[PDB]
RNA sequence: AACGUACCUUGAGCAUAUAUGCUGUGACCCGAAAGAUGGUGAACUAUACUUGAUCAGGUUGAAGUCAGGGGAAACCCUGAUGGAAGACCGAAACAGUUCUGACGUGCAAAUCGAUUGUCAGAAUUGAGUAUAGGGGCGAAAGACCAAUCGAACCAUCUAGUAGCUGGUUCCUUCCGAAGUUUCCCUCAGGAUAGCUGGUGCAUUUUAAUAAAUAAUCUUAUCUGGUAAAGCGAAU
RNA sequence: AGAUCAAGGUUAUGAUAUAAAUGUCCCAGUGGGCCACUUUUGGUAAGCAGAACUGGCGCUGUGGGAUGAACCAAACGUAAU
RNA sequence: GGUAUGCGUAGAAGUGUUUGGCGUAAGCCUGCAUGGAGCUGCCAUUGGUACAGAUCUUGGUGGAUAGUAGCAAAUAAUCGAAUGAGAGCCUUGGAGGACUGAAGUGGAGAAGGGUUUCGUGUGAACAGUGGUUGAUCACGAGUUAGUCGGUCCUAAGUUCAAGGCGAAAGCGAAAAUUUUCAAGUAAAACAUAAUUU
RNA sequence: GGCAACAGGAACGACCAUAAAGAAGCCGUCGAGAGAUAUCGGAAGAGUUUUCUUUUCUGUUUUAUAGCCGUACUACCAUGGAAGUCUUUCGCAGAGAGAUAUGGUAGAUGGGCUAGAAGAGCAUGACAUAUACUGUUGUGUCGAUAUUUUCUCCUCGGACCUUGAAAAUUUAUGGUGGGGACACGCAAACUUCUCAACAGGCCGUACCAAUAUCCGCAGCUGGUCUCCAAGGUGAAGAGUCUCUAGUCGAUAGAAUAAUGUAGGUAAGGGAAGUCGGCAAAUUAGAUCCGUAACUUCGGGAUAAGGAUUGGCUCUGAAGAUUG
RNA sequence: GUCUAAUUAAAACAAAGCAUUGUGAUGGCCCUAGCGGGUGUUGACACAAUGUGAUUUCUGCCCAGUGCUCUGAAUGUCAAAGUGAAGAAAUUCAAGUAAGCGCGGGUCAACGGCGGGAGUAACUAUGACUCUCUUAAGGUAGCCAAAUGCCUCGUCAUCUAAUUAGUGACGCGCAUGAAUGGAUUAACGAGAUUCCUACUGUCCCUAUCUACUAUCUAGCGAAACCACAGCCAAGGGAACGGGCUUGGAAUAAUUAGCGGGGAAAGAAGACCCUUUUGAGCUUGACUCUAAUCUGGCAGUGUAAGGAGACAUAAGAGGUGUAG
RNA sequence: AAAUGGAACGUGUAUCAUGAUGCAAGCUUCUUGAUCAAAGUAUCACGAGUACUCAGGUAUGAUCCAAUUCAAGGACAUUGCCAGGUAGGGAGUUUGACUGGGGCGGUACAUCUCUCAAAUAAUAACGGAGGUGUCCCAAGGCCAGCUCAGUGCGGACAGAAACCACACAUAGAGCAAAAGGGCAAAUGCUGACUUGAUCUCGGUGUUCAGUACACACAGGGACAGCAAAAGCUCGGCCUAUCGAUCCUUUUGGUUUAAAGAGUUUUUAACAAGAGGUGUCAGAAAAGUUACCAUAGGGAUAACUGGCUUGUGGCGGCCAAGCGUUCAUAGCGACGUCGCUUUUUGAUCCUUCGAUGUCGGCUCUUCCUAUCAUUGUGAAGCAAAAUUCACCAAGCGUUGGAUUGUUCACCCAUGCAAGGGAACGUGAGCUGGGUUUAGACCGUCGUGAGACAGGUUAGUUUUACCCUACUAAUGACAAAACGUUGUUGCGACAGCAUUCCUGCGUAGUACGAGAGGAACCCGCAGGUACGGACCAAUGGCACAAUACUUGUUCGAGCGAACAGUGGUAUGACGCUACGUCCGUUGGAUUAUGCCUG
């Protein structure tokens, strides 16, 4: 017979979840209330708290709510610049500033962003990581229409009305520094996911894997997998346009 | 009137008892690698997680800092002070290399004794909890999953099948072979005729108180190109 | 060619018949063989293979070449000569 | 099932046998010696019917040896007194030699053991040698808590209300949807108020 | 009450509200302390004696919970206005966002006397009592010196794409209301004060805790979680050796054959031996130099290549308190 | 640093690093019998899947074959439903006709590839060259008898008294080579491959001594194994006896040793052919298979515009001799 | 699931000549506090108690108006079935056989001839030579005429050249194809004319079980075709030129069945063929396992023995010649014929319910086809040196560089280095290769994966049994006799010493000389083993004793303990590296001579 190849046995938890016990409360953006559509708020920070399984810090913010009596602690994604006991706003008359919270609406083309919002009312789920920057180059009045560019460089169109945190996000650049062992790149891997410290394939032997086994070692069947075949067989590099070398440009339009 | 018939041409079957086979299930006897449906265990071990815990003393001096000294500036220059790194030699912790040394019906279903490696981290680990049989897990050997691992482990459908091996039990009397042709995904087996044995049954002036046969020579009659020849015939 | 009368020696080569004559069970087995003489391919060849015609060995003891399944005598109820 | 007015505690079945005999042979008949309650012959039938064998199953038992193999790692035991039927020990207590060396062969804790801990008494197996003491038996006792601790809290995670699906069992399941699926709160009419997923 | 930091015997929570504690990983650290020990001296009694030794020994203790003194030690408060910069550690840390100072505040974990302390009890020995659950006498006195052969509070810094759990229970504060609340007093106070009665259920407890109680079919050199942890030499928790505790438990008295089992030396030469320099030998500690090529300029570095190293008798140096 | 736990610890693995590849959430990778889960307390400096391998230094040419996607211009294929025509009807064809494969490009840090022939230089030898053949393009920069050169004990110096080796260099290289990665590499290894330095019973060649055994005695006391079984030659045989025919021969019971013989015993051949035997495994082998892609109906709505005057209210065309 | 959307004032802007029109608009941003729990207002309760203690309500504060909780997607996802494609991810499978073992070749798997075949027939192997899966409307059917292979003489252009003529033409040709056979007014050339290459019924021939298919053959009946007739014709002149069910499918009577009865279409059936099974009596069918697990096999190999010897080591013979001459000193070509078993294949006879299979080490042994030593003889043998050849197994046949080796090839000793045996030998080792499990490389296969090609890494096991053998002791009995001495004899079996060296012999003999008798012998010595002893010397240690570290013994003796502390000397022994030793009789091969 034959196993689950070493790509198909990731959804079964047991030595395949993230080691979430450290990770420190599920941060997301402030949700769409009332004062956020009609005027704005004041909230502050208290202290900048670090996220283990980021490479990201974290924001600590807390506020006095339009509608009850106590304090309400929420968690952000920590724009640039971002002192403890700065006076943060957000609402759709909230200016400007770095790191404010403001819907897409009330700024023009030019600024960067994060944290930014697709559908509205789902706080955030766009280019917030480390060392990126959400943008947005295009305005359009017809139907509310705001043009924006990922870090992936695709540009692609979102709504208008959704919110986003103005500014670069911090972090950059934590791939310019060669983690230079393997005991430090085990701790990046400690508490991010189980991972292995990969193990290729033409050492697995050939019925635990496809690639691999032979009388050398070698891929020997061809590398370029098909668009959809019998999940899990595709171990590989799954649906390549290209392959191989670039000698030269590959950005987008 | 031609030809096929398992046909009638004055009927013979059934009812069981017996014996030998051929055939179908346990099919003479025990025997296999495996296929299945269900439950099963992480109490070594792969392995993350949780929470605990421990791992002696020693050499090498990293940035940072410290004045002395030179020079136009940039600042170069010994002296220290400082204790960082998956850094080194080493001990209880562990591992298991070469001796292919000590017992190889042990001390043992893997250990003892000399030797060797790491030894402040990819380290070492007690408990809790996940992961499941064609899958778990694997710093990848098809290792490991309870002395089992190229699929466990335990009861069944399971007396599962075998052209393949082992055994196939009392005495005398009578008779007494095969190893061949064909056919077959056969060439180690089976059917098939062959030989044999049994069962009587019909009958000879060749069977019952020859002028009729069937087998070896003769007599007669056809039948073949092998020796021996034959090149002063063919080929 | 057929039926039916007429004539017809002693039946027509030798030597026998331990008896001849047939239908079932398709009856249990067995479908691997071996050797010598001549006759004989394959090979230089062999205690090899490959055969036609017999006899034997397997089935078989036996007296004889000490010995030896086949060689040569003879094919094995119990007994004396 | 029929049968022989069948033998049988005045010895029936098998067991031995240097008593005697019949068959070609398998097998009986017979004498003696155990033995203690049931047995065979003719003729009809018949069942799981006679064994040298199956690397046969089970239970005794040989030679080698029934005394060979070997009980050789951890420095190494010793005279005298007891007592004892009897002592190289262990069983003591008297000396006094050397080990274990405080990352012990030392004192007490965990898992697992389950009556071993203790006195008293002892015969045989038990202690790969003995045995007067033993982790063996015999026979007796022996574990006390408000403070040590389980108990409460919660961790990774068991998926363990009925929204759901499956023929049902049950689900290698971040069950976040499930009138109120609120704990409620000394409370006020007129779902006690903003509150609790 | 205090200029304050905060102080005091107690003096307004019923809810709502923040804010902490409850809440730590791991590394090296100066400060103190605990006990473990070690030398010095009084004591008390034991050790040995040919010979000598004012000598080698045991033993001197005081628990929790308390009250009072109550500094190590960082951080605060008042003052004050520092450059000729200054203060401070093993470090770098510090300063007109107030440094040195002058005094104070609070944490004392720490100690030290007194409560605990019947010569408490205990212990070291005295004497006397057939002796017995007896009797009674005496002692408990001081300094010092060091250590991670260990724990502790405190202090700062260190690696780090490694940032070091939750929650039961809990304090104080904030808070609008509301309840106390007369001055000739009677008081009262879930009062967070003093103090008296009153119960606190459930079960687990003996022992081995591994060369004889576990699992290894067994009393089997085998794998088993941690805890205490001494004299000497010395780098040291090494390794050799004894005190302290405990063991002789591995079948025995005998006997000098091979071969084997392990620990060895062997005159010459020294790899020829054998698959091969593999078992095995030299080297080994520390100080003093002396260090080659190749380097990514961090090495190679203990390179190699050397000298030196007892015992005994001495001078020279490195400190603290009172100057 | 890691693994074969019980014969493989290394040249396999593991990195760090480096170029790629899908995904902007209706998502990609994926468990799923089905409902909902993992990735994800998340979001291109994150996730998923890879080939390699520090770095120092360069990533040689090729899109034919298959793998591969395509903002892909496509009559040549092409399934049901649905729509047409015949037919009394089951049925017969028609018009159709989407995704695939073919068809058109893009790509090798995707698998893997990367030729011979003659001629030719005032000696010879050569081949700077010249011609021709043919391919998707012709092994490029470097290396080498490499761990990889049949011929092999290559050809040449050196190490050596004398070296099939180890170093060097030489390239027609059976079958060297650029991330299936090429060529140099400084620091460490239970790594292999050779010559010195030290060296010693490794040996020339054995010499001896201590530790417990055997051995011998007192207790204790088994196991595999065994046709009965043991004196060899020659001959026969089933062909290298222990008995068989002739010989040689042959006097008990037994200890200490040793392994030449018992074709000694292990384990029902691990190699090997064989079963009309089965398990692992692979795609250019037979048939299917979950996932996936795709067309239709189903569930499934209300209006608009246009593309279809279809059925349909309603209008209008006629010239051959003659008349 | 908090403020959904319009509308109204609420201020400002612009335009309209104070309005309408549209808009901004209604409110917290300069600064780590913080706010909840109704005040205000209004009118009622407008009170109760009784000015007096104390009373609520609503709405405003805090705008109306309509409901869907909010966006975003919409008749598309999702989901139900069916519609085809991709789909080794995953499941079940098979992957023949024949064969001097297997592959890998091979068709010799059905099928045809010539032999192989021993004169009936029959018949063998992967024996020999081949052949076939076609081809032909004429190459068929049959009457008619007319005879070719060649070769002679010929004939403008005319040879190997054409075409006509005439003779000889026994078939030397033709006949579709291989090979045989037949074949002469045919079975050929040419010509005519036609479809018998037809329908039909059953038997018969060779394949053999006297089956089936197939192919031939003779009929009976028909319908014809040529020829005047008789006749000839049911395909190639005869030995090859090919197939069974299931169906698909035609052609078919104008045929029955559809089970209640019609009619009509469909299928269904019978009968002749064809589509098809070349592994030819008929499965639809690719790989490999150095991870592989089983039934077994000597019916079948690698290893060990065994007969055989193409191979090779191995001699004989006759002499063509060489050897200055001289064939035969030594040689011996061309050809002639013979033994061994070291290999090298052969073969498959034994062991597959296991014979531990390659080297070196240690170690006994035997063997002649003799290297050199003893005794000769030969020569182109002067001598020295060396070659031949007979007899001869007695001691001897080595120390090293690479390799894993036998050989190979070195270096050196040697006055000098020969071959061979039970694959001698793994319960004696070693494990370096080789022939498991790790792992890389080059190519070949798309790959898991092979590679008589290279790397490196890997458990090598039990004896106490019985003979065999070294050493150990010994009994009743037996016997020309006892229990027990001591002292003897040898039948008997083993048998071990060895070869060099120098000096003489002497520069002698000899030789022209050069060179040179290491001649006979005597003397001295030396190698290896062999047997022993220890005085001296080397080793090892009376672990007795002296210097000595660490610790306890209070201090002073010790060697107290560190499983032998380390060191140095060290007597008894035991030992080699040292020592002392190892020999004489009698037959008689090879041979010379003796006499005859």
């Amino acid at each position: 017979m034959g196993r689950v190849i070493r790509a198909q046995r990731k959804g079964a938890g047991s030595v395949f979840k993230a080691h979430v016990k450290k990770r420190k409360g599920a941060a997301k953006l402030r949700s769409l209330d009332f004062a956020e559509r009609s005027g704005y708020i004041r909230g502050v920070v208290k202290d900048i708290i670090h996220d283990p399984g980021r490479g990201a810090p974290l924001a600590v913010v807390h506020f006095r709510d339009p509608y009850r009596y106590k304090i309400r602690k929420e968690l952000f994604i920590a724009p640039e610049g971002m002192h403890t006991g700065q006076f943060v706003y957000c609402g759709r008359k909230a200016t400007l500033q770095i790191g404010n919270v403001m819907p897409l609406s009330q700024m023009p083309e030019g600024t960067i962003i994060c944290n930014l919002e697709e559908k509205t009312g789902d706080r955030g789920r766009l280019a917030r990581t480390s060392g990126n920057y959400a943008t947005v180059i295009a305005h359009n009045q017809d139907t509310k229409k705001t043009r924006v560019k990922l870090p992936s460089g695709a540009k692609k169109v979102v709504p208008s009305a959704n919110r986003a945190m103005v500014g670069i996000v911090a972090g950059g650049g934590r791939i310019d520094k060669p983690i230079l062992k393997a005991g430090r790149a085990y701790h990046k891997y400690k508490v991010k996911r189980n991972s292995w410290p990969k193990v290729r394939g033409v050492a697995m032997n050939p019925v635990e894997h496809p690639h691999g086994g032979g009388n050398h070692q070698h891929i020997g069947k061809a590398s370029t997998v098909k668009r959809g075949t019998s999940a899990g067989r595709k171990v590989g590099l799954i649906a390549a346009r290209r392959t191989g070398r670039i000698r030269g440009g590959k950005g987008d339009s």
